[PDB]
């Protein structure tokens, strides 16, 4: 079980395509809702989604049929297409996803923001790094639900360097994108959603605190985030969880005002990655890292939850720490940070301890040593 969110609303959750191209923007979105008595949200909602998944973990395509099997009717717990709490301007956060994964698999993150009042828009990213996305390659073909899917690309060594650069940026951009589709939205601009779902769009209209605004991510999504901060001064802060610092230019280190928060695993670091990061330090500026003891790469996603413990341990999915003590520290460090630099007029200032790393399963910065 994925965990319910922690705050006091209800999460209520949808999908949006806009455009139906693969350059538009495709999305699941988070959001406070009315108490309500809607299903849960499918978590991973398609048999491309796991025969993607398949390809990333280099398994022979039957253990795609059978992660299909295990997981294929798992739900998430969100509330799917209920109506949007009115009468109050959230904030927004724009959520990017690692590599291998795609849009629903950060739903832990998702409904906890969601349920302290946030609209969260985890993006699917058209780049190749999903284990799969789709789109559509004409409006007729929309109009039937005829999908094109697009599945994770694998690269040789010369290409690396050249790639992940492209993919990040790639990555900024659908995030700028996507942000601008939400502002639209927000002002009322009528938006037909390629996907053909019971949820009506006009709820959203006068609905986001248009001020506030942060980018959060994983992994590849921890890259996306700097790049997008440096491209974008819409995004007013940012959360890196467990970044890696590779895709970046060595440009965008010192392209970065805004407040950045770095909240890594302790396990997953290492000196090149760490020295990147510090590489984003500067005086002027405001920067915060912690480590959360005992934690692993996949404690920031929703595959950490998804099997027992032991299982879990075994595949790297979870580390010595409990996973919903792992995710709640980073959540509640996240909601402080957020309240700081978003200017929030919210409880979440009884977490600025765990910000500073002042937990007994905290490490402030790091426990990597780059001399
Ligand atoms: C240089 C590549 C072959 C290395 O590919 C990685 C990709 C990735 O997404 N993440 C999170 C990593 O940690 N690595 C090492
Ligand atoms: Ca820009
Ligand atoms: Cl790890
Ligand atoms: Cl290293």
């Amino acid at each position: 079980k994925i965990p319910r969110g922690n705050g006091p609303y209800s999460v209520g959750c949808t999908d949006l395509m806009f455009d139906h191209t693969n350059k538009g923007t495709f999305l699941r979105l988070y959001y406070p809702s009315q108490d309500n008595d809607r299903l849960d949200t499918l978590w991973i909602p398609n048999k491309e989604y796991f025969w993607g998944l398949s390809k990333f973990l280099g398994t022979h395509w039957l253990m795609g049929n059978i992660l299909r099997l295990l997981f294929g009717s798992m739900t998430t717990p969100a509330n799917w297409n209920s109506p949007l709490r009115p009468g109050e301007k959230y904030p927004l956060v724009v959520f990017s996803h690692g590599l291998g994964a795609f849009r629903t698999l950060y739903s832990a993150i998702g409904i906890d923001l969601a349920s302290h009042g946030f609209i969260v828009a985890a993006v699917e990213h058209r780049d190749r790094s999903a284990s799969a996305t789709y789109y559509f390659k004409d409006q007729s073909a929309a109009e039937i639900g005829d999908k094109s899917w697009l599945y994770l690309r694998t690269l040789k060594q010369e290409e690396e360097t050249h790639i992940r650069n492209e993919q990040v940026r790639q990555r900024a951009k659908e995030c700028s994108q996507a942000l601008s589709l939400i502002l639209d939205i927000d002002h009322g601009k009528p938006v037909k959603n390629a996907l053909d779902l019971k949820f009506d769009m006009e709820q959203l209209k006068d609905s986001i605190d248009r001020e506030k605004i942060a980018v959060i991510g994983h992994s590849f999504g921890g890259a996306t985030v700097i790049q997008t901060l440096s491209e974008d001064q819409r995004f007013r802060c940012g959360i890196a969880l467990d970044a890696w610092m590779f895709p970046l230019g060595d440009e965008v280190y010192s392209r970065i005002p805004q407040p950045l928060f770095f909240i890594n695993s302790e396990y997953f670091q290492y000196p090149a990655n760490i020295i990147k990061m510090k590489k984003c330090y500067s005086p002027d500026k405001e920067r915060k890292m912690i480590t959360i003891r005992g934690s692993v790469h996949q404690n920031f996603a929703d595959f950490t939850f998804a099997t027992g413990k032991i299982i879990g341990h075994m595949l790297k999915l979870k580390g010595d720490i409990d996973s919903n003590v792992a995710i709640d520290l980073s959540n509640k460090a996240s909601l402080a940070f957020l309240q700081k630099h978003l200017g929030l007029h919210k409880d979440f200032d009884q977490w600025d301890c765990l910000i500073e790393g002042d937990d007994e399963n905290l490490i402030p910065g790091t426990n990597i040593n780059t001399t």
